[PDB]
């Protein structure tokens, strides 16, 4: 009895949270917890191996190959003994398979104020068609886009680039500018808007 929990590599945009993320493994709904925090998105922490269900889960998951979305999956280490009773709610978020009633916890409700930063907008383009080059999107972002604060491609998030655009509400008019008109498989290039630090 030691550690045995696989850990989920994604969550990376808001609306991606272990919910769903949840559902995939909770195929077996064998998960006795999970916690989501300091994975820092794209991790994500799933309890039910404890050595047994990963043989079911790490096998059944693994090895999954992927053709739409590259999700990344590890197994907790761990090598010395560590004892339970000492990760159930004191790491920050943790979760129990399925939800908490609206009697578990005293009032609830938290408090805001805690640093506010500027509304910026960073998007990520995704692997781009064999006939259009970076400076056709890249101008896009700008006349069609709104406001372009600077774009840098490179390997980031694989063959894939982000771009800086002040203005929130400008990084998503892009996709809608940028690919107003397109013709139904809408290419392999992908624009999302994402919120990273500022």
């Amino acid at each position: 009895m030691g550690n045995s929990v696989l850990l989920v590599s994604n969550l990376n945009p808001e609306r991606v949270t272990p919910q769903s993320l949840f559902i995939l493994f909770g195929v077996y709904g064998d998960v006795q917890r999970v916690k989501i925090l300091f994975n820092k998105k794209e991790n994500a922490l799933v309890q039910m191996a404890d050595g047994n269900q990963a043989q079911l889960a790490m096998s059944h998951l693994n090895g999954h190959k992927l053709h739409g979305k590259p999700i990344r999956i590890t197994l907790s280490k761990h090598q010395n003994v560590q004892l339970p009773r000492e990760g159930q709610e004191d790491q920050g978020l943790t979760k129990d398979y399925g939800n908490s009633p609206l009697h578990r916890f005293k009032k609830p409700g938290s408090k805001n104020f805690q640093n506010i930063f500027p509304p910026s907008a960073t998007l990520h383009l995704s692997n781009i068609p064999p006939s259009v080059s970076e400076e056709d999107l890249k101008v896009l972002f700008s006349s069609n886009g709104g406001v372009v604060k600077g774009f840098k491609f490179f390997q980031k998030d694989r063959k894939m680039a982000l771009i800086q655009m002040g203005s929130v509400e400008e990084a998503v008019q892009a996709l809608i500018d940028l690919h107003n008109h397109d013709l139904g498989e809408n290419h392999h290039l992908r624009v999302s808007f994402s919120k990273s630090t500022i």
